């Protein structure tokens, strides 16, 4: 599940294909918690590709239904990332994961 809660500005018709190496200047959050991860603190806006299941699900799928422009919020379900597994000291099992995330691509 990947809800979307995006802010107004962008153009509505860049949508990210496959192959295509795309930036995004993502921010997390923790439900009820603090940050864990971020694109702003090392300035490198991770420039990752579209389906190689590189990144997670719930930031995937988030991806191809943005433009460029346009900043969404994502509200990432935990069975999709780290609900079972978790991660060791970041992220727990059964975390409900937050994302800022604007998409500022190119190709």
């Amino acid at each position: 599940g990947v809800e979307i809660e995006t802010i107004s500005p962008g153009d509505g018709r860049t949508f990210p294909k496959k192959g295509q190496t795309c930036v995004v200047h993502y921010t997390g959050m923790l439900q009820n918690g603090k940050k864990f991860d971020s694109s702003r603190d090392r300035n490198k806006p991770f420039k990752f590709r579209i389906g190689k299941q590189e990144v997670i699900k719930g930031f995937e799928e988030g991806a191809a239904q943005m433009s460029l422009g346009q900043r969404a919020k994502l509200t990432c379900t935990p069975d999709v990332a780290y609900g079972a597994t978790g991660h060791p000291g970041v992220i727990p099992p059964n975390a409900t994961l937050i994302f800022d995330v604007e998409l500022l691509n190119l190709e």
